[PDB]
């Protein structure tokens, strides 16, 4: 009917084929279940209507069944609309020397070419505003856009294309506050300036938990959602794809494995009671920081195998720690509706707990198909990627939280380059801390045998009273 007569034909573009439901499938504006990519594409820059909620969840995904240098080609592509023929009597009037009437030409110019384009401009500018990473992961990928906008020529399209440059200039230029003064930097035994002597006993509990804070806080806003969607940190092109989600889990594992070696390579109990008291006492100020993240590493690394079996050890921690600690693992029972129901009602700043996010995006992951099929044609499942997006819509929620803590470089560069592993692989350390709780606390028929101190200095702590 004239409805599809007045689009252009499939022989030369290749966006306007009617919707069927072998190539599109939804769930006012419908919200879009599944389709192939020239659907989504048609759909991302559609002529009857803007969507801004489309336009955010397909730039975060994309990525997951489409390269961003095939994208940028599709959308160029839809942009280079066909205009149709003349009629017949404009065709005479034009080859007479005549101006045309055009009816049809200027109809199909405003209601279709103009609205596409301006669509196609608008993708652009979200893309360089919110994932600016595409360009500078491939500087090819940047010239092309810049072609491609600084070719583009209208006077609508005038104003669009400044904005476009403004973006990817003010981005370019970025690769090159507190209402309070922060608290005073707390001291214990080691002084400012001895990174030699910097260890878990000798900084202040305080301050140990304030800089890792800081340090978690830092890597928690560096993360993109575009990081955790298709998995792509498991996958193995990960260094370049989740370059901010690797350092968080990788400080997560060499902090809660820290922790692990100072309480099992401390041989003596009463020794080692004090380096496990005062890991709990970090905690304490992680929940007075509201760095949720911290407190539940901490919760790892007294629940791992090689700690969680130290009933000696444990016996002579007092039961208000007992009870603090208690508490904590709480947090993460019931599929962690203790630590969400907490992190819903503290004021801000905090640090949330970055696991429950991998782990959920990871069940979605792998609980949903990546392709759904309908008639022998396989469809992206674009559902899958709006339940992941709304997931890092989540993680975004809390990353505007700065702390009114003052940094200090000495004990920031000392958590930075923590390396309990050393040369071993995680595996065979973990055997290692395991192996090494058996010696210093042995199975129940073996006796239990005294070793001596390590510690020169005192082990009393100065408290988490500022
Ligand atoms: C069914 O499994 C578990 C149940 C648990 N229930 C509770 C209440 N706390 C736990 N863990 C906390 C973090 C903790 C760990 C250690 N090492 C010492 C103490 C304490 F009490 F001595 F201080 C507390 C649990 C860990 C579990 O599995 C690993």
């Amino acid at each position: 009917g004239e409805e599809q007569m007045r689009l252009p034909s499939a022989d030369v573009y290749r966006f306007a084929e009617p919707d069927s439901e072998e190539n599109i499938i939804f769930e006012g504006i419908p919200i879009i279940k599944a389709g192939t990519v020239i659907k989504l594409i048609e759909r991302l820059t559609y002529h009857m209507y803007a969507d801004p909620n489309f336009v955010r969840t397909f730039l975060t995904t994309y990525r997951s069944f489409c390269k961003p240098q095939e994208l940028l080609s599709l959308i160029i592509e839809r942009f280079e609309i066909p205009e149709p023929e003349p009629t017949e009597a404009d065709r005479i009037a034009i080859e007479n020397g005549d101006q045309p009437l055009s009816a049809e030409l200027k109809r199909f110019r405003k209601e279709y070419i103009q609205p596409v384009q301006l669509r196609v401009l608008n993708v652009c500018r979200h893309w360089v505003e919110h994932h600016f990473y595409d360009f500078e992961r491939d500087a090819y990928l940047l010239q092309r856009m810049e072609e491609f906008i600084g070719t583009v020529r209208g006077k609508a399209m005038k104003k669009w294309v400044e904005s476009i440059t403004k973006i990817i200039q003010r981005k370019k230029i970025a690769r090159d506050t507190f209402q309070s003064s922060p608290p005073t930097v707390e001291w214990h035994i080691s002084r400012p300036g001895h990174i030699e002597t910097f260890d878990l006993l000798t900084l202040h509990p305080i301050e140990i938990a304030r800089q890792l804070t800081l340090l978690e806080s830092d890597l928690y806003r560096a993360v993109q959602p575009s990081e955790l969607v298709g998995s792509v940190w498991t996958k193995e092109d990960k260094e370049i794809n989740s370059p901010n989600l690797l350092k968080m889990i990788r400080h997560t594992t060499n902090l809660t494995l820290w922790f692990e070696k100072c309480i099992v390579e401390t041989e003596n109990l009463e020794e080692r009671v004090a380096v496990v008291s005062r890991i709990i006492e970090i905690l304490q100020v992680f929940q007075e920081l509201n760095n949720f993240n911290g407190v539940l590493e901490v919760v790892s690394a007294m629940n791992s195998s090689p700690v969680y079996r130290l009933d000696h050890t444990f016996e002579q921690i007092p039961s208000r720690q007992k009870k603090i600690l208690e508490e904590a693992h709480e947090l993460s029972e019931d599929h962690y509706k203790k630590y969400l129901a907490k992190l819903r009602s503290i004021n801000p700043p905090c640090v949330p707990f970055f696991g429950i996010y991998l782990t959920n995006i990871l069940k979605t992951e792998e609980g949903n198909p990546e392709v759904l099929k309908r008639h022998g044609k396989e469809l992206i499942n674009f559902s899958k990627r709006r339940k992941v997006a709304e997931i890092t819509g989540e993680i975004q929620q809390y990353q505007n939280q700065p702390y009114c803590l003052r940094v200090e470089s000495d004990i920031k560069r000392f958590f930075e380059n923590l390396n309990p592993m050393g040369n071993s692989m995680e595996k065979e350390f973990t055997d290692y801390l395991f192996n090494k709780s058996l010696e210093i606390e042995p199975r129940n028929p073996k006796p239990l045998p005294r070793f001596p101190k390590k510690y020169s200095y005192p082990l009393k702590s100065p408290g988490v009273r500022p």
